[PDB]
């Protein structure tokens, strides 16, 4: 039958779909949500063998185990035991697109497991089998018995084992096949693996059964009044002295209770559902949820009999909120949402898609911590645990169907295929009624670039006709179709158009006000963190705030998706496509996170968490004005520390209790402050801390910052006359400068600075040249290759300019003597093909005081690519513990990545100067720096600079961050001016102007010293 | 695996659903729509071999030739070659209700056929098999090897045999199951058969073909100027010197042509369809679509080389209309509609479910004739030449979906059932995937009775993506769901509320103006026409004339399924539910059509054509007011006859030609008219009449007629002075009056008149008595049954007050002499239970003339159930050949329904006066009757009456119209007043009050004489 190549065939002797059950005998237990002894964990050592095919599978197997079989750990992806390679590829679907087919040579895992069951489990009632989560496909079998088949690898598939299973011992063979006519639904730009990834379960439910339940709570216009309506459907034989009894529980408080025998209102001229019955509970001021304050009561269900005795007990956690889009705004409990949201896959750097609830908290855990308040499930149902979590710890969730068809051409080839509609109306269907009761889930999404076909708009109504209490939407076919009740584009910019013919790309603020248009818009996808990213990220929240339908978005994503490969030594390293001999593949795209792979997070996340933050400040005179953005809570756990320093010293500070209702305002008087003495810049620095720990961070945690510059006094002071005067040493190779214990060497051929000595110690391995250049970022790249060069790119702009060949030619370099000083002056032209790319112009001044003054003015022709950078670098020969700045940081900043960054006295070990992108990048830079402290080296000015034991030059010819190695002293680069570093997304150029380096003329000066 | 039990498996490797193809290999061909040899029919002869269960079919069956098989003609149904009995049943499923489970003991039908096919098929292209309709579900075998399953009995079900046949001789082996899971999603109200009932054939195309294509049409805003769209998809290798061309026709003239390569424009991040091309082409002046005026143009789709070279071609007729819902109404060409429809299953009394072009042809004919304009195709996708000729012949066109659960508890059991989804989108899909080039359909149907569930939303959904050119309609769940664009709700009633509990019909007139509602209104079922039905038709129409967003509905419905039986004569004879050994069973309730199986006429088809009319009259004065209610044509065939008579004697008449626009007006004067001689009223009588014939109608063909009463001269003269006196004798035992050869005799025990002598023969076989009943009609009966009475229906209220058992007691009876006559006068009591339910008080005049004047007043006790009748009866003991009578006719019409009937003379032979319906019941009456001759006799007065060789007892106590047995003699039932017959429904008291004999007292007078 090759049921796996047929769309119309996803499932053979399938259960029906339904919320979570447990199947409690106790109502306590329920209520408690305490483990029950009806719901077995078959998770554990399994037996598994794996064949190039089905064909290949031998008949023995369904008797009997394999010896040749190991024993492994379920659930698991077989790719993580070695047994074949995971494919790591985007678009381009991993199998030849030829629908509904897939290769003959289709890997096929053979699972076995020979277990116990109870003969009490078997004495009566039913006993079913979950598998939570199966890829791609898969055929059961119980003691040599076939038993069904299952498709869609997202959602829990159940099979009624009680006419298969003996007392005892038992044993059941499932064999997963790699690909099926699934896979064309599945085209998620993800590692492709299989498997057994979600947990296996036995369910034991009596033969009377609660078969399904849908929680309901609709509210009065202020809230003050809810009614929880609870449908309840059971299965068996129908008896007048059955009963269903559903309570609701706040803590050990019983808000309310409601029985009724079966037997709902009359539907049609037919009757009605005589295995239903609806109970209705009137609740009073009840507590509502949010991402806020996610306040949840617990619903328990109880079917039993009239005299009292129980026949079983499901349960849920129930929150009580309102999800509606009113005037073209998304509104939660009535207020307007401001979606602090990221795209969040299932994946661990050595578990490969198996998800665990360690962490499952630990990503929630920073995901809060960072001020986000939702998550989307790109691209496909998650593991049941998942939504609990969010339900708990406040997260408003965007479930989303399995369904992505990226590969095909055009994209919606399926989706408006009706032969496709029942196999695409279950991953839909199936994933509602698994998940209609968890309050965090606030939309539903009917899947993921699959274009936009007729099969789109029939699931569209579909829910929005069962369940009317969640928007429904979906980007495919332009974001803004008949199919999505929010606009949600991925990638939309804030200003600037990308009017792509069918499928364009409006500026946000744009999109919203085109005629006829009233839906609010919200991101699926936005801000590409692929490694050194998220530039041009303020600019997305000054909008979200400034345009009341601009309601947020998603970043696109949560973590990089890099596996974890050894070396010979056994040492681990971070591996992405191809890595594994995976071809064709999509090599670095799948690593675009804010965090690492073991959650360690990327610079760009302090950057998120700072633009996200919930409180707004502004500064007049001596008043601080805190503005609140929480809809539900006030400022209960805040408090708001204030710092004035004078150049990184501290002068005055204090602390104020924060007590701002939610939207509300608070002014804050800060203490008249006495004028500093000495010359320079006042910082004001505020920070709001929790005192207290919550259930997602400890006492003490930072939730927000701003900085103001204050009162300046300029230094206006004279330097004491010189003690010495600097003396000049002329050769025919070069200018010697003299003074005391230093020394100083000019080339005069080459026109640099080309050695420095302290005593007799050389100062350089490397002369002080200029650099136009930097190694790509992700984003300098996009989708650039060998094979295949996209010319737009700016590094393949900078390429062919000669901007990374351009040979330095000296112009001019003279010497002279100065009453206290010795002045060089000098003059180079980079050329290519014999065209003149820039032009420096420098002199160095050395005076009896011992320090160098440096000035740079650059000359850049106005017809080439604008330069990634302009500076000046050199090769260090020390190597010192500690790296000291008063600039922005702590962190690496970027002129379009910088508003995070805390102006300061900063000092970290080397190391942290250096950020381990798994796809080696210009990387570490710290803007707004005005003083730089390095071993006996001190540079003064106003530049931006980053210092590494790597040069440019290996970064960019490097490919893992494992290949690097230390270079002999210290690489400096100190820059006058850097380009930003853009990431609207990374496959096409997305620096904004404002941030690109096109003045033609750039100063800056620099002073080296001891 | 039993996939006849999962509705998770509906097919296996059926290929896709597509408008009708040909493959012409030639354009010319391809134009005229002549036959194509690429298209073959396997129509015929093949071999059938009838299974208990399919566990029974022996293997051998699927090699070679069953010697135990008999030949068959298909496409049939098996049950009419009397393999197992038809199964009658409407609401409740034929087998147990166990989704998705059907008996064990399931009939199978084993089909096989062997054929020939020529090498050049095989050689190159591809071959598929079709099978129009298989009932229910079916397994394929080609050579002894499997092909494939389907299900949908509606629906062509399509498989490629390319790499199963050889050259020469082949073998089909066609199991066929009677019951599946998809016998869930079929239980309409009609016959339940299986078979192969629909055409096989088979089909060549070249491996590069047209694999679909979409024929469109938009306007400009006054329909001056038109754009043809023409979406075109292919399989098979793709090449840049591929191109399609897509011409247009406007009978021998080609209006338009474009060719361009494939490649569509960009759809979307990933690019366009390589394989699809769109051509459109600008149509100037083009000539409109409607039911009236069914201009057709001619598409031809030709795929071809750039060089010139043909690969293929197909075609389709396509009519220029556009169809939209706007301001609350439904809008043909911008011009609101008035659906004058009819509901119309596929049913043949011989062939079962099979449907031939002649029946088809037929019907579509009388349809039109008699002013239908409409046709919903209840409840399943037609034969497909169904929409051929409905387009051709031009006919508004209902498609609907091949699903109804009305069997199930609740309704909506399945189709709120996720599970059940897939099924069901296949079965609206491929529906609209096979006709969406059709011009006559102008609205897709969900199907029928299933409840109203979540799938119904979002398969609405999907037709309104994929089809915006045609509004979406439901009628399950209260008619108003967020499934419909139509409120389509079956058998409301005009005035009356029916306020059920979730799913109520509101009044039609008040559901148009509820809160909020703002929908056309057409009702999908009204009229049931059961057996004497159609009564309160007239206030249907007046309605739809009135409101503008009431615009029509469908008659239920077209034809009696009735199927004929052989006695043991061998006699052919009508039988219905129960009459094959079927049970359970809803006997009678499978008849309620405007025509019988064989498509003669009921009389109720007269009163809709009547009501139906396109034209409308007004008179004032002398002047005739025409009003046109066409929306596009001018009366251009039509002539105005008029005729004014005095008491059906002609006295002037003539004819005017008829020229009026379409909802225009026409005034017409007639000429001075004479005033007459004697007395009487004067009628005016006018009709259309079409003088030339048309592809419908032959020349002659009246379309509309209305009459008017003018003047009228009461005569004022007195009868001269008789010559003789009537002669009165009485005896101990009766009253007895004679005059000349006449001789009246009044039973003094009885009260009644017993006997009339005229010379020496007796006229009378029983007594003249009082009658107040009825055989039971189908509305007086409803649901009824002696196992399960419904003591709402009319026909028990009127046993349980025993009206039927009621006994006359004498209260009075005597006899008085006068100058120049006789008076008898009598009294009677009619009681039951010592309850006096009806008092009848007569007087009988006998004068010199001979003329006997009867003047009756009856009261009626007014909490007894208002009687059927008031009026008398007896069996006259001749038996003549004419029945003439001054009055409503020729047909037989009620209270209720005499609006198409007019006043004249008329003249039929005796057996006119009897309307054969299968089930027997009162029948025949003619009102507003003035004088009636039969025989020697004359009655005279202002009467309903009706005359045949059936009593009222017979047809009341037989179950079938082919037992009824001519009684000896004349029953004569004359009726000074008679109930209406109702008819908005036939499970509930449908008769409107004003048509209720409420009264208390009535009063009417006869004359009886010797003609
Ligand atoms: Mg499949
Ligand atoms: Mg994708
Ligand atoms: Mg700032
Ligand atoms: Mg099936
Ligand atoms: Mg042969
Ligand atoms: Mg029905
Ligand atoms: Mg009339
Ligand atoms: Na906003
Ligand atoms: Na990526
Ligand atoms: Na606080
Ligand atoms: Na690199
Ligand atoms: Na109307
Ligand atoms: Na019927
Ligand atoms: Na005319
Ligand atoms: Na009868």
């Amino acid at each position: 039958r090759r049921d796996w190549e047929n769309p119309g065939v996803t499932q053979l002797n399938r259960l029906a779909a339904h919320p979570p059950f447990a199947s409690w005998r106790n109502s306590e237990e329920a209520r408690t949500d305490r483990p029950s002894q009806q719901l077995r964990s078959l998770n554990g050592e399994w037996r598994f063998a794996w064949f190039p095919a089905p064909e290949a599978v031998p008949e023995s197997w369904l008797e009997c185990d394999l010896p040749e079989a190991d024993t492994v750990v379920v659930p698991s992806n077989w790719q993580m035991h070695g047994y074949d390679a995971p494919i790591y590829t985007n678009v381009t679907y991993p199998i030849t697109v030829n629908p509904p087919f897939v290769p003959t040579e289709n890997p096929t895992g053979c699972y076995s497991l020979t277990f116990n069951v109870d003969e009490s489990w078997l004495q009566e009632g039913q006993t079913r089998i979950i598998f939570d989560g199966v890829n791609s496909a898969f055929h059961l079998w119980c003691n040599g018995r076939w038993v069904g088949y299952g498709q869609d690898s997202r959602l829990p598939s159940e099979f009624d084992l009680s006419a298969f299973l003996r007392a005892g011992e038992n044993r059941l063979a499932v064999m997963v096949l790699r690909w099926s006519d699934g896979s064309y639904l599945e085209d998620q730009d993800m590692w492709r693996m299989s498997g057994i990834f979600r947990d296996v379960s036995l369910l034991h439910k009596p033969t009377t059964q609660i078969s399904d339940f849908h929680v309901a709570t609709r509210f009065n216009d202020d809230f003050s009044r809810a009614v929880l309506e609870a449908e309840v459907q059971m299965c068996g034989e129908l008896r007048d002295y059955l009963r269903v009894t559903v309570s609701l529980w706040q803590g050990e408080t019983q808000v309310a209770s409601g029985t009724a025998p079966f037997g709902g209102e009359i539907i049609d001229e037919r009757g009605g559902y005589a295995d239903r019955v609806t109970l209705r509970l009137n609740v009073e001021n009840p507590k509502l949820w949010s991402a806020e304050i996610p306040n949840l009561y617990r619903a328990v269900v109880e079917l039993h009999t009239a005299d009292g005795t129980l026949i079983e007990a499901e349960a849920c956690d129930v929150g009580f909120r309102e999800v509606r889009i009113e005037n073209g705004l998304l509104l939660l409990n009535g207020k307007p949402l401001l979606i602090r949201g990221v795209n969040r896959h299932e994946h661990h750097p050595l578990h490969g898609q198996v998800m665990d609830e360690q962490t499952m908290v630990q990503d929630i855990l920073l995901m809060k911590q960072n001020n986000f308040n939702a998550v989307r499930c790109s691209h496909y149902p998650n593991h049941p645990l998942w939504y609990t979590l969010c339900d708990r710890y406040g997260l408003y969730v965007v479930d989303e169907a399995n369904i992505e068809t990226h590969g095909m051409v055009p994209m919606n080839r399926l989706t408006d295929d009706p032969r496709w509609l029942p196999a695409m109306s279950e991953r839909v269907t199936r994933m509602v009624q698994r998940d209609r009761n968890h309050p965090s889930v606030i939309i539903w999404s009917l899947g993921n670039e699959s274009g936009h076909g007729a099969n789109h708009d029939a699931l569209y109504r579909w829910i929005k006709s069962v369940d009317p209490s969640r928007p429904v939407q979906y980007e495919g076919g332009g974001a803004d179709t008949t199919a999505t009740d929010i606009i949600c584009p991925m990638y939309a910019r804030v200003d600037e158009d990308q009017p792509f013919p069918a499928v364009p790309k409006w500026s946000i603020k744009k999109w919203l006000s085109l005629p006829g248009e009233t839906r609010p818009l919200i991101l699926c996808e936005y801000a590409h963190a692929a490694g050194n990213s998220l530039g041009g990220f303020a600019k997305y929240w000054q909008a979200f705030r400034q345009y009341p339908r601009l309601q947020g978005g998603f970043v696109w994503d949560w973590v990089d998706q890099s596996l974890i490969k050894y070396d010979e030594n056994g040492n681990p390293w971070s591996a992405y496509g191809g890595d594994f001999g995976d071809t064709p593949n999509d090599r670095q795209f799948c690593m675009n996170g804010l965090v690492f792979a073991d959650r360690t997070p990327h610079p760009a996340l302090t950057e998120a968490k700072h633009q996200q933050q919930f409180f707004q400040f502004r500064l007049s005179g001596q008043t601080i004005e805190v503005t609140s953005e929480y809809l539900f809570r006030h400022s209960d756990n805040e408090l708001l520390h204030w710092m004035v320093a004078l150049d990184g010293k501290p002068l005055a500070s204090g602390e104020v209790p924060l007590d701002v209702a939610p939207q509300g305002k608070q002014l804050i008087e800060l203490p008249e402050l006495p004028q500093p003495e000495s010359a320079g810049q006042l910082w004001l620095t505020v920070r709001v801390v929790q005192p207290n720990a919550t259930a997602w961070s400890e006492a003490g945690h930072i939730s927000a910052w701003q900085q103001w510059r204050l009162a300046e006094n300029l230094s206006v002071t004279l330097p004491a006359a010189s003690h010495a005067i600097p003396h000049l040493t002329t050769s025919e190779m070069d200018f010697c400068i003299e003074l005391g214990n230093k020394r100083w060497q000019f080339n005069r051929q080459s026109g640099f600075l080309s050695q420095m000595w302290i005593g007799d110690k050389k100062q350089l391995l490397t002369p002080l040249r200029d650099q136009f250049t930097r190694a790509p970022l992700d984003n300098d790249i996009g989708v650039s290759e060998a094979t295949r060069i996209d010319p737009n790119a700016w590094v393949e702009r900078w390429k062919a300019a000669g901007h990374y060949q351009a040979e330095a030619a000296l112009l001019q370099c003279t010497a002279d003597t100065l009453a206290d000083a010795v002045l060089i002056t000098t003059a180079h032209a980079w050329q290519h093909q014999g065209k003149t790319l820039f032009i420096s112009r420098k002199t160095y001044r050395i005076d009896g005081s011992g320090q160098m003054a440096i000035t740079v003015d650059v000359e850049v022709a106005s017809d080439t690519p604008h330069p990634a950078r302009i500076g000046l670098n050199c090769q260090l020969a020390q190597v010192a513990e500690r790296v000291n700045w008063l600039g922005l940081g702590p962190q690496e900043n970027y002129p379009d990545r910088l508003t995070a960054a805390c102006f300061d006295r900063w000092d970290l070990p080397l190391s942290d100067m250096y950020t381990p992108y798994v796809f080696p990048s210009e990387n570490g830079l710290r803007c707004g720096t005005r003083e730089l402290n390095y071993g006996p080296h001190q540079w003064r000015g106003d530049f931006q600079f980053n210092i590494s034991r790597y040069s440019q030059q290996q970064l960019m010819e490097t490919s893992h961050r494992h290949l690097l190695h230390a270079e002999e002293g210290t690489w400096l680069n100190i820059d006058g001016f850097h380009m930003g570093i853009g990431g609207d997304d990374s496959w096409s150029p997305s620096v904004s102007a404002e941030f690109q380096l096109s003045a033609g003329r750039y100063h800056y000066q620099l002073v080296w010293c001891q």
